[PDB]
Order: C-alpha cells, then sequence, then structure tokens
C-alpha cells in the first residue's frame, strides 16, 4: 500500500514540522 508510504511521507513531512495539523502553522 502506498498510502503506507504515504504514511511514511507525512511522518517524514509532518514530523518535520513537529506537528502534523501544525501544517498550517509553518504557512502561518
Amino acid at each position: 500500500g502506498e498510502d503506507l508510504l504515504k504514511a511514511e511521507e507525512l511522518a517524514a513531512k509532518y514530523r518535520a514540522t513537529g506537528t502534523a495539523p501544525k501544517k498550517i502553522l509553518g504557512i502561518f
């Protein structure tokens, strides 16, 4: 499943932000 890869990606990205919903915070 590539949604698991996406889950890795989001884990690579969002955790890079520090907190997933703060994906908008990075934009703030």
